[PDB]
């Protein structure tokens, strides 16, 4: 229990996380969101058509190149908020930083454009507990854990703006060169979803939603922050920002004058100022900008909730601890 892991993370657009892993011996490389929501891992197969456009223009794992690689072959469905992948099973030793780990993950045959022609990474690594992971497959990080190697049981996520590094994952532990001062931690409502209670969302000094309380999954493969569509009507209608046709708008130059949004996280208040959540694209008068601030109806059992991603993460550099079940948010650098 001596080892730290760090992962370089690139930033695309303030919207997409991605570093990279390896897999097979020798490895093949693929660029992965690092996905606290979700707990299956996978990349593009080799097996994947090329009348997927998404698998032409992506990194496709080809299983005959692993001396390491084992067949397994149970077909599997996952299905994101954005959209859907299925794939079969496989097994082979996946490369994470200084860490290898024999993995199972999926090597997805079916990648509609809609959504991953947007994607810039090529899969994902579920950062999340074994009851979401589909087929019940033991996620990566439960097998690091039976290692033995790692510091602590935990993993930290700095997402940076806009070169500049564009984050970075500490597995093991937290990388104190990315936040400021002390960790404040938040406990899991239950274990099994990196999930929290949050006391209240603020706009300005009045508590206007989530009153009586609500759940914030904290999730790092999300780009914005979200509330369920009622919710983010309210706190666009109390911000002055509009709908235009696809997302909620203000005039650029009017930014700045937007009021700060808190998030009642465990006794504290996690705030953004309008420079967090506002796309300053511009500061211009005759220009709209978006928020870092969308709509998402997620169903249950895990909503409806509110989903703090890469918008609140990059304010709050953020520690998942799967030894105690919480998460520490401090203030990103
Ligand atoms: C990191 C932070 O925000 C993002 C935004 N994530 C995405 N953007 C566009 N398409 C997709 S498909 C898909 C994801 C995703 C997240 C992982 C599960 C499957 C990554
Ligand atoms: C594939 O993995 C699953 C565990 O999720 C297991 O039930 C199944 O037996 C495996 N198949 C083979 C051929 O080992």
């Amino acid at each position: 229990g001596n080892t730290t892991s760090s992962v370089i993370l690139t930033n695309y657009m303030d919207t997409q996380y991605y570093g990279e892993i390896g897999i097979g011996t020798p490895p093949q490389t693929f660029k992965v969101v690092f996905d606290t929501g979700s707990s299956n891992v996978w990349v593009p197969s080799s097996k994947c058509s090329r009348l997927y456009t998404a698998c032409v223009y992506h990194k496709l794992f080809d299983a005959s190149d692993s001396s390491s690689y084992k067949h397994n072959g149970t077909e599997l469905t996952l299905r994101y908020s954005t959209g859907t992948v299925s794939g079969f099973l496989s097994q082979d030793i996946i490369t994470v930083g200084g860490i290898t780990v024999t993995q199972m993950f999926g090597e997805v045959t079916e990648m509609p454009a809609l959504p991953f022609m947007l994607a810039e990474f090529d899969g994902v690594v579920g950062m999340g507990f074994i009851e979401q992971a589909i087929g019940r497959v033991t996620p990566i990080f439960d097998n690091i854990i039976s290692q033995g190697v790692l510091k602590e049981d935990v993993f930290s996520f700095y997402y940076n703006r806009d070169q500049s590094l564009g984050g970075q994952i500490v597995l093991g532990g937290s990388d104190p060169q990315h936040y400021e001062g002390n960790f404040h931690y938040i406990n899991l409502i239950k274990t099994g979803v990196w999930q929290i209670q949050m006391k209240g969302v603020s706009v300005g000094s009045s508590t206007l939603l989530c009153e009586d309380g609500c759940l914030a999954l904290v999730d790092t493969g999300a780009s914005y922050i979200s509330g369920s569509t009622s919710s983010i009507e309210k706190l666009m209608e109390a911000l002055g920002a509009k709908k235009r046709l696809f997302d909620y708008v203000v005039k650029c130059n009017e930014g700045p004058t937007l009021p700060d949004i808190s998030f009642h996280l465990g006794g504290k208040e996690y705030t953004l100022t309008s420079a967090d959540y506002v796309f300053q694209e511009s500061y211009s008068s005759k220009k709209l900008c978006t928020l870092a601030i969308h709509a998402m109806d997620i169903p249950p059992p895990t909503g409806p909730t509110w989903a703090l991603g890469a918008t609140f993460i990059r304010k709050f550099y953020t520690e998942f601890d799967r030894r105690n079940n919480r998460i520490g948010f401090a203030l990103a650098r």
